[PDB]
DNA sequence: CGAATTAATTCG
DNA sequence: CGAATTAATTCG
């Protein structure tokens, strides 16, 4: 994934 | 594993 | 609905 909490 | 990053959740 | 806090994820 990219960097940082995946978003939902 | 930690900092860095980025977004979600919480709570006024 | 926003700032503060919390959480999930990558990279070194």
């Amino acid at each position: 994934k990219p960097r940082g909490r995946p978003k939902k």
